[PDB]
């Protein structure tokens, strides 16, 4: 397309679909109830992915934003993703230990304020506001990260397991805060190009990345 | 009004306002925990639809999208309806085998797929790329249908009761793929005025249709 | 601001964030799970408040809608608040009562319908048809108000609870359709300085004062 970053939105709708098709055909194979439960959660995720990345390919979520002095390409259609896909993923992390209904509330509900603010600062007109926006759902970010290390005896291929996906979550999840600074979206220090680049390696990682680790634990059965 | 639509709008709110009511005051009898439950959901479908077709009705969800040539009239009110109401009527479907947390899951997951890639390509600027997002739409379809019949020992008063509630759904939800595709929302073969009483037509039918034979089961019991 | 109501908005949003604060520290204390329930609920209620008073004081949520006459400001970031909280105020009441799954579902569905056709009169652009959108919305209050008081033998340090905050409800919630009604997004009777003034009062009122008496109540441990 005459877009730069077609290219990494190409990639990014190829490898989500990519996950998908593999995770449903692996899930293809199970019977054990609670192992069908992560099944269901790990392959819809990059399955909405999948249809959002395709909506900036083909231009649907892709909107002009004003501020700061011109007018501003803004892709929206990413934060409706992350709507669904990330409260999607600590169910994963909630679910594989036993969390308390009290505290998949926590989680879910901070993840909520932490996207829709940071789609309201995407959205904003006035260019300082922005990054009031970004505050606050950066402040929501730490609350999360935070809830699944202090907040959150368990059997041990579980566990281990569980730590390694935290892992994977804090330092995937804490570049995103940045990206968006840095990026287009943000400061404007980094172009469109880029900025579109580093959420398409985030996002697959976090994503398909996060799944094939999951998807093949003995911690998702019983 | 000065709509041909009208009609059939105004006839869609009668019947899916009568169907509310109808099942309030059924409603209105229910001491079953189990029982209450499948009122609650089935009672709140049309509920949301006799919201949704007023205001088509009155004209506030309805908007104009360029594409092919000219300017198309697209209700968009229908898929905020179906949004929450399609879901819906699948939990019926759920809660009456028993499903697993697990697949019900995944039927809503795919569910919000098949409607939000629905109401995207409603309102997509580009032709061609309506039918992309008519077709993952309907692979969405596809695989709910799959799974109610293929991954979805009960008592009777149940199984039977659910071999026909499936059938219906599984009969007119098909049709709603080939409405769209000939109707105005598509290959434009159909006018407006006829793709909004076929509509209508399914709506009330996989509605209060679907409810009427629902809560007069004895399968709705303990 | 150049704004008269700024005052009000700007008030909300430290009454909002303060009562966040003293909910989340308050918060840090617990170990009985249920009761992590209710600290889960009762601190987002303001949280996600808080988002929406900002976004109206720096004017995010702020739109012009047409209608019986001239030019009319709108906040509509007041419903998509509403439309989070709400539903997290119910189920606060619902969980104190141990309520059923089905009433549950009533509740949370009734409200969706309430705040839903609230928003819809909010922009509808022919005045009386507003009215027609008041007259639902209030119809769908009557149910969950309904509901909690004949529909909805428990332990006593929680039933005098439920009775209280219960009373709270009803008191507050019945007061939101008159406020609409005279104010500019109704009548036009009141102006949008005063209108404004009312919700300030009600919310923070039915949020952080219906938290307080809830957090401190033997009612939400075991
Ligand atoms: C599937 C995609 C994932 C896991 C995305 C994660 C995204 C975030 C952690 C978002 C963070 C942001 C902030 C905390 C500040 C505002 C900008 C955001 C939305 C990029
Ligand atoms: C209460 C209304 C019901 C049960 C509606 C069902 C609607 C569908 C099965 C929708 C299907 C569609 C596709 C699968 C392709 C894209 C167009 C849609 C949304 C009409
Ligand atoms: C946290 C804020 C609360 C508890 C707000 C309650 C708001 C209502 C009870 C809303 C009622 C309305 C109607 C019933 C008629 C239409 C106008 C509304 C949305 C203000």
């Amino acid at each position: 397309t005459g877009r730069p970053e077609w290219i990494w939105l190409a990639l990014g709708t190829a490898l989500m679909g990519l996950g998908t098709l593999y995770f449903l055909v692996k899930g293809m194979g199970v019977s054990d109830p609670d192992a069908k439960k992560f099944y269901a959660i790990t392959t819809l995720v990059p399955a909405i992915a999948f249809t959002m990345y395709l909506s900036m390919l083909l231009g649907y979520g892709l909107t002009m934003v004003p501020f700061g002095g011109e007018q501003n390409p803004i892709y929206w259609a990413r934060y409706a993703d992350w709507l669904f896909t990330t409260p999607l993923l600590l169910l994963d992390l909630a679910l594989l230990v036993d969390a308390d209904q009290g505290t998949i509330l926590a989680l879910v509900g901070a993840d909520g304020i932490m996207i829709g603010t940071g789609l309201v600062g995407a959205l904003t007109k006035v260019y300082s506001y922005r990054f009031v926006w970004w505050a606050i759902s950066t402040a929501a970010m730490l609350y999360i990260l935070y809830v699944l290390f202090f907040g959150f005896s368990m059997r041990p291929e579980v566990a281990s397991t569980f730590k390694v996906l935290r892992n994977v979550t804090v330092v995937l999840w804490s570049a995103y805060p940045v990206v968006w600074l840095i990026g287009s979206d943000g400061a404007g220090i980094v172009p469109l190009n880029i900025e579109t680049l580093l959420f398409m390696v985030l996002d697959v990682s976090a994503k398909v990345g996060f799944g094939l680790i999951l998807l093949r634990s003995r911690a998702i059965f019983g």
